[PDB]
DNA sequence: GCTGATGCGCCGACGGATCC
DNA sequence: GGATCCGTCGACCGCATCAGC
């Protein structure tokens, strides 16, 4: 069944208006993504912070368009020394660091009232050849997140490469041995929520909404049929839940095999 | 400099078996 | 014997290097 995201809810349930818009997007190659008009969509979406995964592009090779972004001028990039992530912000963060204590997968940015983590979580791979590394990575990531020195609440966003529950992908049955839906990956996601702790922003708001996905394989015209997976998330500290206005899946923005996702927070 | 082949990371379709 | 379950197989893209002109 096709899906259409509900309209933007820009006011918190108590009634306070959204003041921060965060967008996260696995762009499947930043240079290709830009040529496919990805930046045009970002300008229309006008977020305060933009998080990119799978940039596939070192900093010296960033297209010039990216320094034509006056509303997203504080830019931070991290590539492995493939992969690669980026963080663009209207305002300067107080602190930026890379890694989880050069894989080019995690950027941590401290702002006034929260800490933003963007992550491109390692894929378990075809035939699950990298699953044990992913499980070991998951545990190190959890420890890093909880061990964060600040008492500020956390926003974790990006491509976490796991469909948490069956409702999060079109074909749960045929995929329980595929990357992104092993019991090992699903369990790691549950542990992240419990350990840190964190809430799945989109699911806290739409706990029973099926067919909402953020990735479709390029093969077999899967996106036309909305045969997809929900791999990209905004995960929120419990104390940020009153500030949560909405969590969006921008199904119609093309340019990658992932679509953008957008968080509205009332801070 | 530029192209194209190649390699690498990144599952839905389909055919067959089992179940009531 | 339709529904379900299970294992098999071909394949979209972007980016790298390499070979040749």
């Amino acid at each position: 069944a096709l899906y259409e995201d509900p309209p933007d809810q820009k006011t918190s349930p108590s009634g306070k208006p959204a003041t921060l818009k965060i967008c996260s997007w696995n762009v499947d190659g930043l240079r290709a993504w830009i040529k496919k008009k990805g930046l045009d969509w970002v300008k229309e979406e006008a977020p305060d912070i933009l998080c990119l995964q799978e940039t596939k592009c070192s900093e010296n090779k960033l297209p010039a368009e990216l320094q034509e972004l006056p509303g997203l001028s504080h830019q931070y990039w991290s590539a492995p020394s493939y992969s690669g992530v980026g963080l663009l912000s209207r305002q300067a963060p107080l602190k930026v660091s890379y890694g989880i204590g050069q894989e080019g997968r995690v950027i941590v940015a401290e702002f006034d009232s929260f800490v933003l983590v963007t992550a491109y979580v390692p894929n378990a791979g075809r035939g699950l050849v990298r699953l044990e590394y992913r499980q070991r990575w998951d545990e190190a990531f959890r420890k890093f997140l909880k061990g964060l020195a600040s008492r500020k609440p956390l926003v974790l966003c990006g491509d976490l490469n796991v469909a948490h529950e069956e409702i999060d992908l079109r074909n749960p049955k045929g995929n329980k041995k595929n990357a992104g839906f092993t019991p090992q990956e699903r369990q790691g996601f549950g542990e992240l929520l419990q350990a840190v702790p964190l809430a799945d922003s989109f699911r806290h708001l739409y706990p029973n909404t099926p067919y909402a996905y953020t990735f479709w394989t390029y093969m077999m015209n899967a996106r036309s049929k909305n045969v997809g997976w929900r791999l990209d998330y905004f995960l929120l500290s419990h104390s940020l839940l009153p500030a949560l206005c909405d969590s969006k899946i921008r199904s119609k923005a093309l340019g990658s095999d992932h679509c953008p996702i957008t968080l509205y927070l009332a801070l």
